[PDB]
């Protein structure tokens, strides 16, 4: 008996190849969540299917109907066995679901159209009108927003550090909405709000776009907190042990290291 | 019901305090990991006694005995009830106590005397000129040892056949061996005693080329135990408000004791 | 018995004189393997007759058929006698023809349109935006084919699944596209051809990085065949008396019809 | 039936292991050549033992006797199976015994004492009272010699080159004995010489030489010939199609280069 991986569309984690229109299977996909689960699978020996989470989110639960959606409702309510997905390791999923030590640390950072070049011996430098998180709060010439039903949301929501809060009681009373359903269209109104506005994603995902073309997107400031990513599986399921020492072993080997580099640096440009 | 916890003395984590002589019980040690316990603590809701394990090492398993020594085997045996020190996360460890989630990442780093002629650990190990060294009964010498990479066999290979013996009995051993030995010996610890011990005086040891790989310290609990989970929910609970930045902060960069 | 001697129109090795019109026999061709195959004769005491091979290809075997094409197919048919042409030894082709002693080694290099950015061969393969090609049915793809390396996977990845045809049909043809390709395009070939390309006009092709391996060039003869030894002998003798040197120096740096 | 190998104690082909007074067996020597033994016996399987030649010589045909001496000698009277070691490809040894494809390029160069920097804005600059052979051969102040009994005193003995032919002559009838016995006693003449005696080897003994400490030699000018090593096989024997079928397998898989570059430039002291 199979079990499902439910996955979520993320650069450089699950990706869609450009032949993939005549192929079935999980050949379709390609990334790096795809080569952590073959490796999951080369551990401990377990056939799997790579499923795509049908809302697009990576899970939140609603204050009032209090029911999970994403990645975090699938494997709760068990349409979904295990989720090798870029999830973020939060106080309120580990109590509904279980964590593995986590495969990447990253942290929450700020993303911002790159300024143009300072023409004034005869040196270019370059200014940015944002250095840190105080300073983008103090201003407000220069909207933000996050990414809707994710980590970094629910974290400003809960957060009790002044400027975090201050922050959050911007952006969730803010007209027009500055939040997002994608990272790919917050990374998308940056570019093409001229420099007017600032995406709040994660680390990863912030210097993945930074390297790639057109490379017009930069990264400022140091990451706001640590957290992680890790494989999420049903309580009391019996596949977590195994993934855990899974993930363990990878992490012994420098697999993960080697992934890292080949799926982050090795692809650059610019 | 006091609940026993077992750790190192390792500054920054663990300090002998200055007034020790006239205090008794918790309240003459201090540093990160004794905040750390009383954190824990309030959060689970149980009473806590430091104490120190009895032989200064962290945990292995002798090789034809099978017999768990330090913090790893104070859990196990059943001579310690939690371990809240800077147990770094191993696989030969995992399968003999709960680690809870890591609380503070670090990495191998290479010490050496105040150009950088080393950097690199690849360029460390093509040299033979200068020597370099890790800590006994560590997650440095059992991953050096088991490490199936070109330079890290290269490495141990080095390590294991050099005469005098190269490792090191403590970590301040080696630091002081690495300032004593006029830039001929190197030291392999983990990241955070690096920066800790390169922003405090005599301030003429620097951290050259970068992490070989990423760690994790977690709070470790024998298996099966209960307090496994509301040590983990705390963990995460502290990391979510940021108890553990403002706590590695203040006992790592408050202070600053040279130019930077 | 008149030893028939199949060869290819490569420069400097053949090359089609400038008055061929009004040549007859072994009188109107020139080059480097014109003049190793005299000496080659000169030393043997046999009597040869240059012919070129009706298709412009060294030789390959094709999946699903196991049939061999170019030179090598002349050679394992009976077609012709021997190979003086600068014809790669490779494992495919020594199990069904005969190889003497290389006589000028070589190597498989880069060469672009006139610091480079590509740099070396990883670069090169890293960097999406230059395209990179090889002339089909040669040593260098059936190198790339098989190459278990990762950089050599990769590139052959791209070069198999790349539209339009990044492979070219000769070797002139490559150094055209590249020559027209506005620096887009990038050739992979032998080290002998290509500086002799960027050593004569209009000199606008330099070569960059390194050799991506070291081969040679060997006189082909049919497997069991009884020229074997006398042209390795042969080939030996020249070597060792500074014939082939003298000749590369003659066909290759004489001339110099650029600014170096 | 075990085959014997027969090899020359050459750095760094051949070479003693710090600790091979308690060692017994294949395990004493190291170097480049035993990895290549060790990579051809696992290409074709079979059993071999490593043994060094009594004379401590490549190879010479006796004049006056036509008996030959070191490996070719051992090779061609049977008393050894296969010679693999560094071991140059010549015309007279080809016509006595049957020699491989090579597996490394190598040829004969110049190794003299590394002068002293020049004093003479404030730049450093080295100068060498020799540049090629050509102006070695027209001084008479600098002497030179060559390994006794080895490839490049026959390639000089027999050449017919006229800066070769001058350069022999003087060899032949020169007091005292040029010539050495070792390349080590050559080395060690040419560091003791204090620059009045330069030492005529194969470019790749002469670059190991050169980037071992205390690195007081260096190679001047460039290589006076092209040739190879290759692995040799008594005439007419059952051994030499597959190794030479190993040797063009290690050579494709890239094994050769990997080898070179871990004993060659891998190991630098300067
Ligand atoms: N360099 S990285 O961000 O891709 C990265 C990050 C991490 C890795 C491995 C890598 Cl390669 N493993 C650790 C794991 C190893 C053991 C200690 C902590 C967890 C369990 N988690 S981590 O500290 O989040
Ligand atoms: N900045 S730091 O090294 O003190 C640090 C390091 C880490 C923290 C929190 C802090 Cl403050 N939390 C994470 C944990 C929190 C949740 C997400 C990953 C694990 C579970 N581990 S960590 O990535 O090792
Ligand atoms: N200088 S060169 O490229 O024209 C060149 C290259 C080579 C030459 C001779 C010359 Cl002149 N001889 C060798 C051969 C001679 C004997 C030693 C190795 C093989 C057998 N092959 S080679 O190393 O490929
Ligand atoms: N770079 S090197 O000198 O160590 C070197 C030199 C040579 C290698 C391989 C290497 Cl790695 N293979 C070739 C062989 C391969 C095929 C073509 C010529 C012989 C048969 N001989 S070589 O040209 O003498
Ligand atoms: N990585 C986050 C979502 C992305 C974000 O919030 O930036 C998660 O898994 O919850
Ligand atoms: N804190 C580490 C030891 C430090 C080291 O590896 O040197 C451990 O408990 O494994
Ligand atoms: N001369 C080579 C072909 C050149 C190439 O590989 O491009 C051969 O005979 O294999
Ligand atoms: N390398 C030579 C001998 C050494 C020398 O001539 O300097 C050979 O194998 O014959």
């Amino acid at each position: 008996k199979t079990v499902v991986v439910t996955t979520i569309l993320e650069s450089p984690y699950v990706m869609m190849k450009k032949n993939h229109e005549m192929l079935e299977g999980n050949e379709r996909y390609e990334g790096y969540c795809v080569d952590l689960a073959a490796e999951i699978a080369k551990h401990c020996g377990f056939k799997y299917k790579l499923t795509i989470v049908g809302d697009g989110k990576y899970g939140a639960r609603d204050a009032d109907t209090k029911i999970w959606n994403g990645m975090v409702g699938e494997l709760v309510y068990g349409k979904a066995d295990i989720a090798i997905a870029p999830l973020t390791i939060t106080l309120v999923r580990e109590e509904v679901i279980d964590f593995s030590k986590p495969f990447m640390s990253l942290g929450i950072s700020i993303m911002i159209k790159k300024p143009q070049k300072s023409k004034p011996l005869t040196v270019e430098r370059m200014v940015s009108p944002i250095e840190s998180a105080e300073d983008l709060s103090k201003q407000t010439e220069i909207a933000y927003g996050t990414l809707d039903s994710g980590s970094t949301k629910e974290f400003f929501r809960r957060s009790k550090i002044a400027v975090f809060d201050k922050m959050w009681t911007y952006m969730r009373s803010a007209e027009p909405s500055v939040f997002v359903r994608t990272t790919a269209e917050g990374v998308a109104r940056v570019r093409k709000s001229k420099g007017k506005y600032a995406y709040l994603l994660e680390s990863t995902m912030n210097e993945y776009i930074e390297q790639r073309k057109p490379c017009d997107t930069m990264k400022v400031g140091g990451n706001l907190d640590s957290k992680g990513y890790g494989i999420a599986t049903p309580k009391g399921s019996s596949l977590g042990t195994p993934v855990n020492l899974a993930v363990l072993k990878l992490s012994e080997q420098g697999v993960l290291d080697k992934l890292k580099n080949k799926w982050w640096y090795d692809k650059g440009e610019c």
